[PDB]
């Protein structure tokens, strides 16, 4: 084994690199979404980006494991990409939750890999997570709550008229 | 016939004048549409400056058909302009399919003298359909798909209403 | 179909999409490539942005096709993405001809649509492919060839010492 | 007791404080490091400033130490110092796996006072090492390691060469 490796577990190491693994898959499911929302019969350039944007942050996520699993000694291993789960991903309000659902469960992936940190006394990776992701999704999962809220709110009334405003009015182009 | 010519066939010279009368009919079909949009009983400035910018964006591609028949030794006939098909454009919504439909048929008529050209074997007629108004024309029509789509989903819900935010938010003024 | 579709085949729509997924596949191996280079036990800074940027290049590539879809009015299908080849990748020669080998595969993919371009018919596929892609992998292949010389020129030599020196004096830290 | 004191164990006072030893001791040896390297029979300007800036930095750890019991109502007491383990250090590739060493002592000094720290359920103390040196130290050993591997690398080769390159290419100077 690596000439550097000092209290880290072959678990943390194999449950960071599942962690990289569901890092692309969200950034390719966002990646999805984005080019959905470009679609001439979608066309919601606002959606487009937020979404876009998105694709990018996890893609920095999932390389900032892989940066970390290195400066351990451990070894990245790549498995497959499933595919986005979805082709269509429906209105800004169907997308919206999608995405709250895709990052409450990379929250509680890391949310997992903290107590496994904690079980196996590994303090700089418990560090890490706080310092890189706990705060950074806890935010964004807030977000997405809040333009949920302000989506539904707009739908009520008058659907594609409410999708307009929202995307004109909250997301940025 | 010119001291230049060569390799210009003059089933393409003509193809070339057939396609400089179409730009320019183009050009004058969306200064009616334009004007229609600044009458006092439709007063949607934002509509009336895209398609004005349009008209000026058509009168360009046929100047620029003008400057290569010159630069390869064709000779510029000019016919009659038909005027614009119209002379109410009724609402955004009407006139934006209008526009749609005048752009696809300049798209095939780019098409068409592709096509020529490939059979005449006339490379620098491809080259300057290619670098000049295929990638222009395509992006054009995707930006009319975008706004047609935009426009159906609001004036849906509210007509008048939808109207005016799509003029007020997405067009330019 | 799409208000926007014209003169767009479903075969060459297909086939972009299938080119969306070599070239994410692509960016996914210079990822793994990246990273392997910055293992402590090879840590090589220089190749690990060499493969690092280029992971960068061709998810740029595939952003590119996923827009060009859009704008003529196809419709992304994503794939799962299988993981890279290998999971060590040797040395600075053996990861560079991987690479050339790689390259060529997306290059012949490249050339293997143009052709169904032409024969469809279908002339902005073939300028968007001339335009952004076919002189892009031409000079990177070049790039690659010439790296290739150094590193067997260097390493034939003294294989570590000539790794050592060409990561310094050629690749970028 | 101190007027200040609160969730501060006599445990943690005293482990800070053989910590600071440990910290002016490591000091202590890359001073020795340094100078080494600068003698006129070995003359290797990178590896005597790598190793004097390091001195620098584990004397400000040791000061952070010493900040911070002061903070907690702890009382600093210094113990002797014991002089570096080696009177001369060998080769760069001898000097670097002694510094590998060393900071693997020190790493381990400081996972012995987290644990200590989640022990007495002191966490400032916890987040005082993770904020100032659980991610430090990490970082540390890597680039050693990288250095470890290039210095191997150059000089199975030839040995003298393989050390003036890496003096020359890889440290500053
Ligand atoms: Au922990
Ligand atoms: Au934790
Ligand atoms: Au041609
Ligand atoms: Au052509
Ligand atoms: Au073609
Ligand atoms: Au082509
Ligand atoms: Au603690
Ligand atoms: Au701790
Ligand atoms: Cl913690
Ligand atoms: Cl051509
Ligand atoms: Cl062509
Ligand atoms: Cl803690």
């Amino acid at each position: 084994s690596s000439q550097i490796r000092q209290n880290y577990s072959t678990e943390v190491e194999a449950a960071v690199n599942r962690l990289v693994n569901l890092y692309l898959r969200a950034s390719y499911t966002y990646l999805s979404l984005g080019f959905y929302f470009d679609r001439d019969d979608v066309a919601l350039e606002g959606v487009c980006h937020f979404f876009r944007e998105l694709a990018e942050e996890k893609r920095e996520g999932a390389e900032r494991l892989l940066k970390m699993q290195n400066q351990r000694g451990g070894r990245a291993l790549f498995q497959d990409l499933q595919k986005p789960s979805q082709d269509e991903w429906g209105t800004t309000l169907d997308a919206m939750k999608a995405a709250i659902v895709l990052e409450k469960s990379l929250n509680q992936a890391l949310l997992d890999l903290h107590a496994l940190g904690s079980a196996q006394a590994d303090p700089h990776l418990c560090d890490f997570l706080e310092s890189h992701f706990l705060d950074e999704e806890v935010k964004l999962i807030k977000k997405m709550g809040d333009h949920l809220t302000n989506i539904q709110r707009l739908v009520g009334s008058q659907a594609g008229l409410g999708e307009y405003l929202f995307e004109r009015l909250t997301l940025k182009h």
